[PDB]
């Protein structure tokens, strides 16, 4: 069921880059999986560079931990930073230098929606506090799609919008007074809006929530390790009800608890 959360676990090394093409990125699986994909499937994209295309599909966990991928999509247009998710069968990514979210079907490869984020900055605006142009950051929990960004109405303070999945339209919006610049990631976690302190201490915290049910924020205290020290990517998953991240060339997972 759903819950606050409580504890996040230990960060679990899944698979480690070779390159430095990979020294950020995302890697994600499909918490609502469709034909031909399964819960096992899992997709990579290393994302140094300014020509971001590739897409690396993983039909088996085994294949994603240990081997190569069974399949490389080539995006049609270069992805923007880490931000990106996996749902119902589509890549939701930002486009390099723009603030436009494009729905990516995977099994046919073909563009099914594109949609510019009202107002959102990119490109270095409102980014997380690493940089690394991560102004418009995708996320899935237990109601579907999301979109974490700022505006200058906003003055830089999270904003979070609730997206139609099939064709990007904001459903609704939510403002906060967390400015992100000053934390390292977010996510969602059964409507409520978590922030991590740092990308690069031992001794991180889950520092802030904000609950879109009630709109009350607080503050927390909860322990979080960047093992490697350079987190870029920090997600949910709510399929397997466990945060995904990238740190400093790995890819890791970390389990957690709902209260
Ligand atoms: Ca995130
Ligand atoms: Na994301």
């Amino acid at each position: 069921g759903c819950g606050e959360l409580v504890w996040v676990g230990e960060p679990l090394t899944l698979r480690t880059a070779e390159t430095i093409t990979g020294k950020y990125g995302v890697w994600m699986r499909d918490p609502k999986p469709t034909y031909p994909y399964t819960q096992e499937t899992t997709w990579r994209i290393d994302t140094v560079g300014t020509d971001v295309r590739q897409v690396f599909e993983y039909d088996l966990i085994s294949q994603f931990m240990q081997g190569y991928p069974s399949k490389v999509h080539i995006l049609p247009r270069p992805l923007e930073s880490t931000g990106a998710v996996v749902y119902s069968g589509s890549l939701y990514f930002q486009g390099a230098e723009s603030r436009t979210v494009i729905r990516y079907e995977l099994n046919t490869e073909i563009v099914k929606a594109e949609k510019e984020i009202p107002g959102a900055g990119y490109h270095g605006q409102f980014p997380y506090s690493w940089g690394g142009y991560t102004d418009i950051d995708l996320a899935v929990d237990e109601a579907g799609l999301w979109v974490i960004y700022s505006t200058d109405e906003a003055k830089g303070a999270i904003v979070l919008s609730k997206l139609n999945p099939e064709n990007l339209e904001l459903e609704q919006t939510w403002e906060t007074n967390i400015r992100k610049q000053s934390v390292a990631n977010a996510f969602i976690i059964c409507g409520t809006l978590y922030t991590v302190s740092s990308y690069t201490s031992a001794d991180a915290t889950v520092n802030f929530a904000y609950d879109t049910g009630t709109g009350i924020s607080k503050t927390l205290t909860i322990p979080f390790k960047n093992r490697y020290k350079y987190s870029s990517m920090i997600d949910y998953n709510p399929l397997e009800k466990k945060l995904f991240a990238w740190d400093n060339l790995n890819m890791v997972t970390y389990d957690i608890k709902l209260s």
